[PDB]
């Protein structure tokens, strides 16, 4: 059983590149992070910052989550991110994604001791 913290890292962290370089980034990454194993995950954001920077957001700007809870945090600064969204003609198992590189604020939900990101809520 993956902890929620570990699942967040697998789904959302990519501290190995500064930005997506190509339009096939999402196809590549959704596969290898095994986000297309049983179904195509429809929407997923990758963050190109250090783990430490992303974890730090749990100490930044407290905001409501989409779901009404109040354990969400917005990053003070923008971060390099890539937005992956399944195309309309994507069919499992040949999952296909639009890649959008951006510099936006992230919003995450934080939980636990240590108090660390467990959900990606949105980018701004």
């Amino acid at each position: 059983k993956e902890t929620a913290a570990a699942k967040f890292e697998r789904q959302h962290m990519d501290s190995s590149t500064s930005a997506a370089s190509s339009s096939n980034y999402c196809n590549q990454m959704m596969k290898s992070r095994n986000l297309t194993k049983d179904r195509c995950k429809p929407v997923n954001t990758f963050v190109h910052e250090s783990l430490a920077d992303v974890q730090a957001v749990c100490s930044q700007k407290n905001v409501a989550c989409k779901n009404g809870q109040t354990n969400c945090y917005q990053s003070y600064s923008t971060m390099s991110i890539t937005d992956c969204r399944e195309t309309g003609s994507s069919k499992y198992p040949n999952c296909a994604y639009k890649t959008t590189q951006a510099n936006k604020h992230i919003i995450v939900a934080c939980e636990g001791n240590p108090y660390v990101p467990v959900h990606f809520d949105a980018s701004v």
